[PDB]
């Protein structure tokens, strides 16, 4: 039975017609057109020589408007331009046509959000990624594709939460918020950085526990249950995360009544092995769909 | 080290720009409009009391221009409607500024697509499905999906190849192409339906291997060799597609230097088991990757 689970990503065409082409120097990359303003990541004004130890706040100040070239697939003429963290906020003399309502926000570890993957400012892809524990998220980025940028939406409302920056050794990747922080304890140079310990969202894991009871599929529940308080102890230990309810977790919680107790209880046994057994498909547990997906891709309850 | 595939979808915002809602009678489902044309579900003609046994004949004759109502979220005008199989063809007055360059393909078993899933007519999320051997996708789609489209991309041009039609029974999707067929031996009636088998697609598990090694995962490679007639006789005994090579699995075994060959005979053993190894992050075979995704994806090759 296929569960109707899909990595659902938001329809793209809103920043689609956002997206241009930024150039400096030798560097070429992505950046983000809203009103009057240009994002894009710091290391276009990066020589090559220099990507390991980049001085930021001198390549900024070498720098006049004319260094910068924005063109969308138009030239934008820059007549502004500041740093902001790792991101660089170009002002152009000419406002998005196609600007859409939109908001900055800074997403959580085990929340989803929906990627425009684009080279040379063309959009190429899109694809949906939860952000993980560490700080990486786990996608597809090839060189060039710098300045693609993530997002949810709230009505008609883009919130921008990602601008994508760069690939770690173990094929992970990571950006910047638009406040100019990269998630995490990144740096936007280009040498072997540290890599925090991954984990599972135990809250996704929940949800799809109840993803799997919602299309007949409850094997693994039993009454046996453990509480928040002692599942996330036993968490601590065991590389998962704390479990945190919210109420798109009670709503799936009313709809099949089993309790998130039980599914907590059932976690921790099937984190010790499947003893061969299946849910939806699966012989390990998965924590890439959030509450909302469920609720929202089965129950239709957005 | 994380693999680099994700689940890619082709930028939804050309879509987005031909998709209306229509009514008929009490039901509303969405539809495409290129140039002068509305392609919609011929059951949007149907009464609730007839959907398991509709007379398409009978009911399309008893409709009017006026019967239509098609919406953009503009009214457009129905001034012609007639039906090609499975699929209604209204006639607009108008014709769709933003039409793309188009074409009318069918996809094949294997081969991937992006899908627009709408609900009256306004787009709500997208994703990719691989046609299943058995004609089924394993999509999201809820009521008021029908009409919620499927393409790929060559270049500029958007190759439309499936309309949204029904859920069969155990949760998979099917629907038609724009020559008004249904994929598989279905039908657009509204009772159970005969469910052929599906296979795990060869073609793609060899895919998923080769994206193994290009990530440096490759203990299942050995010096064994199975021939393609040699395992196409087994998989006929072994629920999996017979193998065709393409051009896009030759440049995999180029880049690699691991021949197609051995990577048969792997599937082979790994069918009977993965004796607690993992592949990419899997305990099982995955199919729902293409030669053509792993070659863009990873390789940077379209
Ligand atoms: C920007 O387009 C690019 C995107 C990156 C390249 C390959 N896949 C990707 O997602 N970013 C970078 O190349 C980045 C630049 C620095 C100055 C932030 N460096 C980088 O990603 O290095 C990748 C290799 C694995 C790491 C080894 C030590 C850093
Ligand atoms: C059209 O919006 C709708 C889409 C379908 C509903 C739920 N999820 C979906 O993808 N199509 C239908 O409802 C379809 C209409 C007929 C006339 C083609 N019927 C249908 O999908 O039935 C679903 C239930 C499982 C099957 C049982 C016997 C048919």
């Amino acid at each position: 039975h296929h569960s109707g689970l899909v990595k659902m990503s938001h329809p793209s065409g809103d920043v689609e017609a956002c997206m241009v082409q930024v150039t400096c120097g030798s560097m070429t990359l992505n950046g983000l057109w809203l009103d009057n303003t240009v994002w894009c990541p710091r290391h276009v004004m990066c020589p090559a020589d220099q990507l390991s130890d980049p001085n930021y706040d001198a390549l900024l100040i070498s720098m006049t408007n004319h260094s910068f070239s924005v063109q969308k697939h138009a030239n934008l003429r820059v007549v502004g331009h500041a740093m902001q963290g790792t991101l660089l906020k170009l002002t152009v003399d000419v406002a998005n046509p196609s600007t859409p309502a939109y908001t900055f926000t800074t997403v959580k570890p085990g929340a989803a959000f929906s990627v425009l993957a684009c080279y040379n400012g063309r959009p190429t892809g899109t694809f949906t990624v939860v952000m993980r524990p560490n700080y990486t998220i786990k996608g597809s980025f090839l060189c060039g594709s710098c300045g693609s940028v993530g997002y949810t939406k709230e009505g008609s409302v883009i919130n921008f939460c990602y601008m994508h920056q760069m690939e770690l050794a173990n094929g992970t990747h990571t950006g910047s918020a638009f406040d100019g922080t990269m998630y995490g304890a990144f740096m936007d140079k280009q040498v072997h950085q540290v890599q925090l310990t991954d984990k599972y969202c135990s809250v996704n894991v929940v949800a799809w526990l109840y993803a799997a009871i919602l299309n007949g599929c409850a094997w693994f529940v039993k009454p046996n249950r453990t509480s928040v308080v002692s599942f996330n102890e036993w968490a601590l230990a065991n590389q998962f995360t704390e479990f945190v309810g919210t109420q798109s977790v009670d709503m799936l919680a009313v709809k099949t009544g089993v309790a998130i107790e039980q599914l907590l209880y059932a976690i921790q046994q099937l984190y010790t092995g499947f003893q061969g057994k299946q849910i939806l498909g699966s012989t390990m547990l998965e924590d890439e769909f959030t509450p909302e997906d469920v609720n929202m891709q089965i129950m239709g309850v957005v």
